[PDB]
Order: structure tokens, then C-alpha cells, then sequence
């Protein structure tokens, strides 16, 4: 049972006390991160740290988001690196998708279950998980190409479980913190799953204060955004895929579409060439 | 108010030999990411150590005094002699920089961050450009290795130490304390002078041992070798009475080094980590008859 065992690894993930010592693997290199999570006065506690370099830190109390390198915000959860899908609603997921089991193996000296969600309509990326059987904590996490090369990879080094509270995580859960529409266009195809979650309009950085209109869709595991705004002489059809960012820009009418997040490019031009106008 | 950079390195190297410390680190090469863990303690006066390789069969390398032994899938493990475990740390680690000195150059390149640590960088390089060079980020606390890069003699990195997460002068571990006492794998298993020396070594080498060994041949054809080291990086010269089959060859993997040259009736194969040109260069001012 993939779909139980994902959910189990979820509900550990948000309300056990854990450190992990994981790198994230991508185009850019081997990138070093420490995550902190625990549950105190009945709210969440974490710590997501930048292990080299200059010191780039996140920590996350309740709701209330504050980043360091010096601000913060609203949230439930830290975002992208600590791997997203670690606080995805499976039981949302699974009319739609497919969790395969794949066998267990050793990662990190535990032994995991290895588990792929996969988007039954052939439309989206890919995830293999491999989690601690005891724990049930992500210890390895692949995001797939539809070809399946591999965009990124979030692999656990060193971790504990169940330990108490750093001194760190002891302070923060004190220390005092720095607290901070409707279009004329939608989306004819969508891949199976999505659906809206929150629509704007911006001024664009420009002399003219030229609006740019968003849809940010998610089918609870991929998001990604429509963007339209008034064409001009100087746009044009481009693609660009770096890892797990795709943008593509259409040009269709006297609107500029430009579609951004985690779609294979297929897909995003797809979605942008069946908005419906008027 | 701050050491030259050679008396870092030597604290370094004190504080990998005396203290008890968990390393979990990745070593990076053209293999891929390889994930390891490595714990050192003193335990009766004695060192005691232990390779885990993490992802995978659980292969295993521990060390007790003087013996080290080696742990493998579906495998009969066993012993040998050795004062370290090797391909663990990277060998930077055990040098005597006192020794170094006088031919390598320990050049400050300041401080930065690796591992939640404020580390000193220090480059480790040969002064008669000869050799692969390491570059070092030491713990400003501890003084243990945070990274460790090699790098070619144009700046390409070869292989990669890097700790990710670690703990030090915490209590010895329940399963190194076991180690301390558990059975160990029974310990598994010539001394000659030759007819020849190389007359070009680099500034710094010096000869370890010799040993003359009949090669797996229908003739017991011997060969005859020279294990030479200069406190980090070391190679040996091998000579064996050259065949119509023998031919000149180069091959660099990572940094192993295999040059042969046949010159008169002699193979020459020299094995190690050396740059190309510089193995070739050996080989080729071996003297016959001194
Ligand atoms: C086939 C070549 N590219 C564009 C990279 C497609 C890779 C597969 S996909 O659809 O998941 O991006
Ligand atoms: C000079 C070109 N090659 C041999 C490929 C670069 C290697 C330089 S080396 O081996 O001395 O570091």
C-alpha cells in the first residue's frame, strides 16, 4: 500500500523532531542544506540552513515564514528545497495519480521503501521516494524527466529521530521574529488534476504601467503559472527549460502567454496554446 | 595573530589522529556523489575507526591498532595490516607537514564557510610544479578536514572530500565501543636490492620498499619494484625483463597513473598518483648497472 505508506511519510514529516543532512543535486552542483522540524506549543518549528558559503538561512514558526541572508511572511511550510512533496496531500493526489511500489533498498543506512507518483495522464514529471521504514522520513527523493533524466535529486547524508530540541530550535521557538480580479481569459486544456488557486493583476516594472494578468494553477504536488500580458513588436515564441523551471512564452493574438513552473515543455505549450479569449 | 599555514596543517592532522569524531561526508568524482560515514576514536591507547558506505550493499572497513578489516556483500571479510583505511579520508589527512615542507608550499587562500564552520583554506601545492596539488578547509574550531579538493596541475578538480555533517569529542559510540572488543576476520597472510635506480625523482621522494615478486606467468618471470613516497603522494617503479609484446603506454583513470616505456630490454611501468608527463619523466632516467 504505496498510497498509505506516502501518506505515513507525510504525517512524519510534520509532527516528529528530526534533523536531516541532505545535499540537493542539480545543474548547479552539490548544494549542502541542514533542516530542523519539531512541534512546540502545538505549532511547527523549523530550520532550513545553507551549509557552505555565506550563511543563507529560513526558519519557519506556525505561519510565520523569516528569511535570513531580512524579512518574513505567511506559510505553512518551508519551500523548494526540502522536497515539496514531503507536505503533499496524497490522499488529494491519488484519483490521479499512480504510486508504484518498486521495492526496498538501502539509503542512508536504513532500509526504504521506494515508491514512484507518477500522474496517470503521461502529462506531468515524476517522483521516486525512497523512505526510512521505521521513521517513514524521506531519505532520497528523484524528480524525472517524462524521459526519465533526472531534474533533481534531494539525498539525505546524515539524519536523526525522535531526539530533543537544539538549544537553536529551543531559542527560535521565542526569539522574537521581523514580521511583515477577474480575466477575460482562461485555460481551455489543463492537464488532468489542476486546478486555480489564486488569481492577480501586476503593474509591470515599466514606463508604461502595462498590467500582466496570473493564474497560478496546482494539482497539489506541481504549480505552475499562466501569465498574460499585451503583446508588443519585440515578442516572441521562446522555450527555456533550466531543472524544474520551464518557461515557455506563446504569442497568440495581441497577447503575450507566458507559462512558468514545473511542466515538461510539451505540456506548458500545450496549456498555452488553448486559452480562449474574449 | 594568526599560524602560518603549516602549523595549521599539522594541527589538522594531530586533531584527525586524537580525537573522537563522526565524519558524514560525500567524496565526488567522475563515479558520481558517493556517501559515506567515518567515525574515529582512541580506545586503549589504540585507534580504532570505521568506513561505512551508506547508500547500497553495506560494504565496511574498520580499523583496530594495526589491523584493518574488510566487510562486504555475501562476502568471506578479512585482515590485513594497515596504519589507516584508505579511500576514506583523503590521504591529505595522515601527512606529516613537518616532513612537506621543505618542498611543498602551504598557501593561505583566507576563510569561508563550509559545514555550518568558519574554515581556514590553505592550498597545498609541490614547489618544483610537478605534482596534483589539494586544496583544504580546515574547522577553525576542531582543526578536522571540512573539504578536501585535488585538483590537476591546470586547476581541474579530480575527486572531492566533503563533510555534510558531523559531531566531535561526543562519546564513542555503543557499536565502536562493540568493535572495540569483537571478533575480528583472522589476519590474511623479496627483501632484495636491484641493478637499477631512478636518477630523477622529484624534489621531495624517497624510497619506502623494495620487494622482488614472481608475476603470474608460465616462466616465474620476477619484477622487481620500488615503492617511493614523499609523505602524500606516493608511486611505484616497476621493472621486468621487457617482451616483443611490451609497448609504450600512458593510461590516467583518476589518479592512478599507469605510464609504461621500454627502454633496452627492460618494461618500466611506473603506478601512481603523478601527472603523466611527470611518471614518464621518472621512467624514462632509470640507470642500468650503477
Ligand atoms: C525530448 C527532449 N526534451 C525536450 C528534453 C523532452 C524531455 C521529456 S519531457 O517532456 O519530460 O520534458
Ligand atoms: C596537458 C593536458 N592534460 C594532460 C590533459 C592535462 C593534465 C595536466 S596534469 O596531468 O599535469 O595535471
Amino acid at each position: 500500500a504505496s498510497g498509505a505508506l506516502l501518506q505515513q511519510m507525510n504525517l512524519a514529516s510534520q509532527s516528529l523532531n528530526y534533523e536531516l543532512s541532505f545535499i540537493s543535486i542539480n545543474k548547479q552542483g552539490v548544494e549542502s542544506l541542514r533542516y530542523r522540524h519539531a512541534r512546540l506549543d502545538n505549532r511547527p518549528l523549523a530550520q532550513l540552513l545553507q551549509m557552505d558559503g555565506p550563511r543563507r538561512e529560513v526558519v519557519q514558526r506556525g505561519n510565520e515564514i523569516s528569511y535570513f541572508e531580512p524579512f518574513t511572511l505567511n506559510g505553512d511550510y518551508i519551500v523548494d528545497s526540502l522536497p515539496s512533496l514531503i507536505y503533499t496531500d496524497f490522499k488529494r493526489l491519488s484519483p490521479y495519480y499512480d504510486f508504484i511500489s518498486v521495492g526496498r533498498t538501502r539509503i542512508a543506512d536504513r532500509l526504504c521503501e521506494v515508491i514512484r507518483v507518477v500522474a496517470r495522464d503521461g502529462t506531468r514529471y515524476s517522483y521516486i521516494v525512497w523512505m526510512d521504514t521505521e521513521s517513514k522520513l524521506p531519505m532520497r527523493v528523484d524528480l524525472l524527466d517524462r524521459d526519465g533524466e533526472t531534474l533533481e535529486q534531494f539525498r539525505v547524508i546524515a539524519f536523526n529521530v525522535n531526539q530533543d530540541i537544539s538549544s537553536s530550535m529551543q531559542t527560535l521557538a521565542k526569539a522574537n521574529l521581523p514580521p511583515l480580479a477577474k480575466f477575460s481569459w482562461t485555460p481551455t486544456w489543463l492537464p488532468q488534476g489542476f486546478s486555480e488557486v489564486s488569481s492577480s493583476r501586476r503593474p509591470l516594472p515599466t514606463m508604461d504601467n502595462m498590467p500582466i494578468e496570473s493564474r497560478l494553477y496546482s494539482d497539489g504536488l506541481f504549480s505552475f503559472s499562466v501569465n498574460v500580458n499585451r503583446a508588443t513588436p519585440s515578442s516572441t515564441d521562446q522555450m527555456l527549460r533550466t531543472g524544474r523551471r520551464t518557461v515557455s512564452t506563446s504569442v497568440r493574438d495581441n497577447a503575450e502567454i507566458t507559462i512558468v513552473g514545473e511542466l515538461p515543455p510539451q505540456t506548458a505549450k500545450r496549456i498555452a496554446e488553448n486559452i480562449k479569449f474574449g
